[PDB]
């Protein structure tokens, strides 16, 4: 949004469970690399559990070996980063000139919130 923050890094860690994210390390294989997988379980936040969504293999990955994708408008997405992580959103349009996307909370009092600006680092296709 309208935000003095020249930099977008609210936390370094960004990995959640039940998100869908890319494979981009290639170390278990090429067969993993540029794939999508779901987070079945974060461990040291750095460091996640991914489930292939194609292969159906147990990965187990560090934020480094990952990288966020983002759906559809229209689709639920989980925002990582923010003083809005941890909640759900939809995606209602997405920036690609700054990078980020618009989406809505769908969870708890911020329900409604539809905030722009989101990057796509800071959240992911939601599983």
């Amino acid at each position: 949004g309208e935000e003095e923050k020249k930099r977008t890094a609210r936390t370094d860690y960004w990995l959640q469970p039940e998100i869908i994210v890319k494979i981009i390390t290639k170390k278990l294989g090429e067969k993993y690399h540029k794939k999508k997988a779901i987070v079945k379980e974060v461990i040291d936040k750095y460091t996640a559990v991914v489930k292939m969504i194609d292969s159906g293999d147990k990965l187990k990955l560090d934020q480094t070996h990952l990288e966020t994708v983002i759906p559809a408008p229209g689709k639920r997405i989980l925002v990582l980063n923010g003083g809005y992580r941890g909640n759900e959103g939809t995606l209602e349009s997405i920036n690609e000139k700054t990078f980020s996307a618009t989406i809505v909370i769908e969870t708890g009092p911020l329900k409604g919130r539809r905030v722009e600006g989101i990057q796509y680092e800071d959240i992911s296709k939601l599983a």
